[PDB]
């Protein structure tokens, strides 16, 4: 097998040859055919997060492919199913979160490519109770970003308490941003995109955004959004969480609205507690959703209502991709 | 004829006990004879004009004024004379926007506020909208029902927006008037109440009022670890009643993953926020002000059954400035009876 | 002055098109020059007086009267002299009961109804309450917006109380005056639609409007079996628009375990209900007839955005009786 | 060997047989049974008069509590000697939409205790470690067996009434489920009205926390009395013992927009006034025992001393007698220790 192993933090990933994993009880083995590249993989490679991985680990939580083995205890998943290995790898199974349909909040959970070896390889051992099952009518390259970006933005839009026909701003139309635009349009929600570029605003207009505001050349983007979204978006999905981005997001959401945050920035953002209380503003965090959310997002991608603009790549240029993310659609490694 | 009120002639200057004229009830408006008006930090902040949107002087503060209906407007339909009503913080609302039609009239924009945008309950008489006054339980005295109009409804709605259910842990941070009121409300909702405050007599007050877990912020290595230990993993809901600067960080540490932190205070300036922590833990941070008419009526029902009572420190109108002095360093309530 | 009005002089007798005094609004009231007026089976029942609570003749039926605001009473504050408004089923509410305070004025014990408890839209003028009249989008004419005051709001609220989410399955049964509106709303609200009806012109219309699944009730050995086949196990929401002993039983069969059955009709009599089946399957059965002011506003937003278009056949007042005869597509009494 | 009250064939007295003890194969736990509630579901499993009949010979009973006598291969979390229960739900598929949504009771390929696999009416029952309730330590097995079926059923039925603390829930038909539901709705911040055909049961409810009683027999109509003593109608109606009279009365008792939750499993159909049910906005939902999380929550209420089932101790060899007796105050719990 060939992987991209973070042997020591900070130093660039080296394309080594590591042994082929083999599944244990209730464990399947996936033959990766695509593997999305996310900024969470960059932060796992560098290691600048409170709780860190123990290198050498293989990153990547967007690996999709075939089941090439079942570890002799697996009941449902067959050998040939189109599966993927998302962020959530396992869970305890008995805590209040695992029992309430909220296993992403489990405190003993593992994370693919963070606490266990991930998608940046040919074969991965995964847990069949947590893998996502993929629709047939979608190729692996266009379904890999949905395993972390699609589910993240779908759950983020679900936690804004927004219904169809309500205004949701998608802030920072990147890869996650364009995926979120597609999901928000597929849910009946009016969309108002806000980014710093104008080509991305054109892309959002193509994707069903009826409102666009340039967050870099408008006098105040929040006033523009409140003008066009009938007095403030009912939900704001902040996709790339930065400063003046969280600020404009707080300014754009209408009273009683919800600011879902789908990024993991560093530092401590200021929060106008007075304004949040006076406006009844909810601010909620959400990293990639649960198994039901993943399944529903894969079903949105099986109807051709959400498509991921993907730039194919081999394994050997992963470093460059991280370089491209260090400076600043979606980069899917091509294992097929 | 004439009435006595605590007017704010200019911001930051001592409130003046004036003999202002009695307000008259406009068409669709009732006139209430105040009997016990509560004092809140909001009254001091309105008199001091230290908020982003400021009141317009001269104005009479006070949004916890309970009493009898002394007059009815030319057209009112459901509030009659003698109805023991209390004029809350939410004075009016437009009644046609997406918030007032949805039953979220406290989020409206054309809304007024008693004692802030209009004259309030620090007087012998007031003028209020009958569609927005609360209806008090007849088995509770005015002096004991005045704090419910702001403190009680604020903590009640704050507990309702924590999205907890009976049997869940709720940490009532900052046991002041709001803190003890919220302890009682969380007990009356079948929730297990952990209590955190720097003082200790207030922690014993929490103990008697229903709290089974009490943590002293001053004398623990870190209060959030004690809360997480004694609540089996962190409270499902945290209600920060006294958000000064670090109760917020302690609350964020106390809450469990997927839990909700509800803020009821109006502290100055901006507070840090571990967006990484709040996102990775699934935390929800929500801001809560008093609450709507349904929530006010529900809190009044709770105060009518005797499951929630406030410790009041009765005082007179002429002491208002002195009270405000004490408020620069137990819900204070004035007595017009 | 005088206006034309299809008065129900007494129950049983046919409607009498008469010259009746022009209704002048009073303190806190407005007047709506009725350009168009939809026709519903509720109006026929009011004309026939065959309900447990009956109207009080002579009364003017009609709860879909749209038009301009002609006059305003001394006191009105939000509507102006000439806005496109409509008078829906809900004419007033107490304002202070727990239902009104909670945003549920459709449940007020003291609600007045248009065309049932007070006069209505089957006339050239009406006196309505400005706090409860819907506000019409200006890009849709009265003829095509009259059905949205009863049918559109009814099916919108029914779909909302099915507790469904975008990507779910809702089975619309009875594609008629309500069913095609329901198909359009369920497609605009983001749900997968399955239509069920006895007729095949109705099924063709539904398949056009976005019903990915259509099953014929009378040309299928067992319909519910085929619906469950083509919905992966049944629908999370089942909207019964034409409530029948056949329709309700088939709806119970079609819904999935845990799903909701929304009954939007008002049939007569007492219907069978397998309590064992309901409890075992965890079925939920609700009943909603017309949505609230905010749900009306949301349905009007869907209508004005273009995502929902009623199919309308127009008439004049003078043949309302014939329509009532034909009451044994949505008829709209054009009188602009 | 054990003392299994086997249903060797449907319709016959249960043979008290010395069957072999089941063994904990891979991924399973074996429980030694110290107590076991008796429910009418067990009687209907014995008589097989339900649509999906069981398959004899089988051991009924879905309330068996005790210690984990043995742990099978692969099991990681449940230790031998833990106080576990074996509830109505035995297993689920683990991958369907209902399972992933926290609704594994709604599953299609689920198993049932004492209905589709051998159950609690024995000394040892082999259960699935992922679905066994984990009992508190301050409650006896004889007093915690009824919670596994009656307590969970009433708790979940109260939760699906979508009522909030301070609401009104009418508990119709005080029995085992009825009295446990009175206690649960009390421990939820809810006001509890009680309706029953006896009168000693109304006294028991009046003592267990209920504040409104109406005799379903000696009254001209229970619905009017309930509507008058709940101020317009109850927000929730938990129907514990369900019948054509009880269902009609419940639909009459509930306020508009309220939920009528059904816990019984009666044969046949029932009349539904669709005109009234649609005009009134009523919701008629049917609830069965409950999910693993709700079982945990019910056991937590039972441990904390807020819910106690009035257990009437029996032995194993008179189960048939109880079955005849079931053709009954409190919950007949067999004592197998
Ligand atoms: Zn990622
Ligand atoms: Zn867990
Ligand atoms: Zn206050
Ligand atoms: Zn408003
Ligand atoms: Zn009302
Ligand atoms: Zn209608
Ligand atoms: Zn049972
Ligand atoms: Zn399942």
């Amino acid at each position: 097998m060939k992987a991209a192993v973070v042997r020591e933090f900070g130093k660039p990933l080296t394309i080594d040859e590591v042994p082929v994993p083999e599944p244990g009880p209730g464990m399947i083995q996936v033959r990766i055919q695509a593997s999305g590249v996310c900024h969470t993989d960059l932060h796992a490679a560098e290691g600048d997060w409170p709780v860190k991985p123990n290198p050498p680990f293989i990153p990547g939580h967007e690996g999709v492919g075939f089941v090439s083995a079942v570890g002799a205890g697996v009941k449902h998943v067959k050998e040939g199913d189109r599966v993927g290995v998302p962020w959530l790898y396992t869970a305890c199974g008995h805590c209040r979160h695992c029992l309430g349909g909220w296993e992403t909040l489990c405190e003993s959970q593992l994370n693919t490519g963070y606490s266990v070896n991930g998608g940046f390889a040919d074969y991965v051992v995964a847990d069949p109770n947590y893998v996502g099952h993929l629709p047939k009518n979608v190729d692996f390259l266009d379904i890999a970003p949905v395993l972390c970006a699609g589910v993240t933005v779908y759950k983020g839009l679900k936690v804004t308490d927004t219904k169809p026909g309500d205004w949701v701003v998608i802030s920072g139309i990147g890869g996650l941003g364009h995926m979120a635009v597609q999901y928000a349009k597929a849910m009946g929600m009016n969309v108002a995109a806000v980014d710093i570029d104008d080509e991305k605003l054109a892309l959002a207009r193509k994707l069903g955004a009826t409102v666009t505001v340039n967050a870099a050349t408008e006098p105040d983007p929040a006033a523009a959004i409140r003008k066009q979204t009938d007095g403030g978006a009912q939900g704001v999905l902040v996709t790339a969480v930065g400063r003046k981005a969280f600020e404009q997001a707080i300014g754009m959401v209408a009273r009683g609205g919800t600011v879902a945050l789908n990024g993991l920035p560093p530092g401590d953002f200021p929060l106008d507690i007075f304004g949040m209380v006076l406006n009844g503003i909810t601010v909620r965090g959400s990293i990639v959703g649960t198994r039901l959310d993943l399944q529903e997002s894969l079903d949105f991608a099986g109807d051709g209502k959400v498509k991921a603009t993907v730039h194919k790549a081999k394994l050997e240029d992963i470093n460059n991709i991280f370089g491209q993310m260090h400076k600043g659609g979606r980069m899917v490694l091509d294992m097929a």
